[PDB]
């Protein structure tokens, strides 16, 4: 599923990541905006040979069994498809356990390099929510 920009917004919030951790929705938008284009069912393939998957390109090197990615953990305790889903549930879930692993939303290097800093409540502006 390709979501809209409020679209996603609303399911987020819905999913209580609105200011989750202290990172305002307008963070998670943009966060998802950059790393998926709001598109579920992205996969990406990384040189270390695991992949990150769906809307916040959650990486089966640590967050989600794939079957093939050595030496790996799961500590989202899902299988990686499970992360490309419509319902934005189980990425959600396993988001908010990646971001209070420690550097909160630098996980995200995308986040880190294109929303840290910059005036992200444009993601959600207009948005009713
Ligand atoms: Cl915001
Ligand atoms: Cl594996
Ligand atoms: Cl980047």
């Amino acid at each position: 599923k390709v979501f809209g920009r409020c679209e996603l917004a609303a399911a987020m919030k819905r999913h209580g990541l609105d200011n989750y951790r202290g990172y305002s929705l307008g963070n998670w938008v943009c966060a998802a905006k950059f790393e998926s284009n709001f598109n579920t069912q992205a996969t990406n393939r990384n040189t270390d040979g695991s992949t990150d998957y769906g809307i916040l390109q959650i990486n089966s090197r640590w967050w989600c069994n794939d079957g093939r990615t050595p030496g790996s953990r799961n500590l989202c305790n899902i299988p990686c498809s499970a992360l490309l889903s419509s319902d934005i549930t189980a990425s959600v879930n396993c988001a908010k356990k990646i971001v209070s692993d420690g550097n909160g939303m630098n996980a995200w290097v995308a986040w880190r390099n294109r929303c840290k800093g910059t005036d992200v409540q444009a993601w959600i502006r207009g948005c009713r929510l």
